[PDB]
């Protein structure tokens, strides 16, 4: 069945049930990575993103192997665990990304897409290859998630200040030690990509952990943790995971603290992916920090004492938060939280 059993369909579909003409013909595209593609729509008056994934075939793509349906799987499997957290009771938290379906989809890629990718090439550039290349028979994963905002990347001179920035490390930190308590989760590639902004009328957003529920001031912006191709959780000791014990180029990368945290992860862990470490999210919760003081720039700096005290405890947070062993410890015990 499609959509681990929640579609009433068998075997795969064709790109059309997923993407209806109308749906299809209001596709624009808004971010990719060597993985593929992903766009934005709209359907019931309400935008989603659309992440496609060409799976089990001989080409290379964006100039790598295509993963196997096996391959695949636990990408699939950890958006819906994480997503499930949103309805949950002694551990919920809505700070992932919401999932509405996954299908496995068969066909050559179809030309309204191209046509939005070419706009996006055109525009602002794309890194990938043309996907005008598959085959009829081409297998792929299209993952429908909530539209969860712009990434923290493409809003480094858009933020207001840096109470904002506190706002955004405190629903980060929240998330993490939800699913850290709840399904021993590691991210694992939470570079600011990943990290998705969105206006939010709530003043305070809810989390639960272990049963205790809290709030954390929005700053008019809810946050929402995407892209789980490298992370880890598991449940009832069955662990779920990508093993990149023997990639190589995954710790090879130079140029931004990025970088540096996979080799810092592959030292905490020995090289044993299937482990459980969740050192790995304070070590990107660390490395987001970074970027808010370090390449984040906002709209208003820190002209006042009190907004020069947010900034003070925010670079506090940043020269201690790696003396911590957890997302769970950090907001449990970090001054920054309280
Ligand atoms: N659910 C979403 N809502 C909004 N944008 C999304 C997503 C998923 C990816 N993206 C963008 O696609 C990029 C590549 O992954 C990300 O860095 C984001 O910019
Ligand atoms: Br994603
Ligand atoms: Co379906
Ligand atoms: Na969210």
């Amino acid at each position: 069945f499609q959509s681990m059993g929640e579609c009433s369909q068998k075997g795969p579909v064709p790109f059309s049930h997923c993407l209806p003409t109308e749906k299809l013909q209001r596709c624009e595209k808004i971010g990719e990575g060597v993985f593929g593609e992903v766009f934005q729509t709209i359907a019931d008056h309400t935008p989603v993103a659309i992440k496609i994934i060409a799976i089990e075939g001989p080409d290379l793509v964006n100039g790598s192997h295509q993963k196997t349906f096996e391959e695949i799987l636990p990408e699939i499997i950890i958006s819906k665990e994480l997503s499930l957290l949103s309805g949950e009771v002694c551990n919920r938290t809505e700070g992932f990304i919401g999932l509405n379906s996954v299908h496995c989809v068969q066909g050559s890629y179809p030309p309204l897409l191209l046509k939005a990718w070419d706009h996006y090439n055109s525009t602002k550039g794309s890194a990938n290859d043309r996907p005008d290349f598959f085959k009829d028979d081409q297998l792929f994963i299209v993952l429908e998630f909530e539209f969860g905002g712009i990434d923290l990347e493409q809003m480094r001179t858009k933020l207001s200040s840096l109470a904002t920035a506190k706002s955004i490390l405190h629903q980060l930190t929240a998330s993490l030690a939800v699913a850290e308590a709840s399904l021993r989760f590691e991210h694992r590639d939470l570079h600011w990509g990943n990290v998705l902004l969105k206006k939010t009328s709530l003043k305070k957003l809810h989390y639960t952990l272990n049963g205790k529920s809290s709030t954390i001031p929005s700053c008019g912006l809810q946050v929402s943790i995407i892209d789980y191709t490298l992370s880890r959780l598991e449940r009832d000791g069955i662990v779920v995971f990508c093993d990149v014990s023997m990639d190589e180029d995954l710790f090879t990368g130079d140029g931004d603290y990025q970088f540096d945290i996979y080799r810092l992860m592959k030292k905490e862990n020995n090289n044993r992916w299937g482990e459980y470490h969740p050192y790995s999210n304070v070590l990107w919760l660390h490395y987001l920090t970074d970027k808010m003081l370090k390449q984040m720039t906002f709209k208003t700096k820190c002209n006042t004492p009190a907004m020069k005290q947010i900034k003070r405890k925010i670079q506090e947070f940043h020269r201690t938060m790696l003396n911590f062993s957890s997302a769970t410890d950090l907001l449990c015990q970090h001054s920054l939280f309280k």
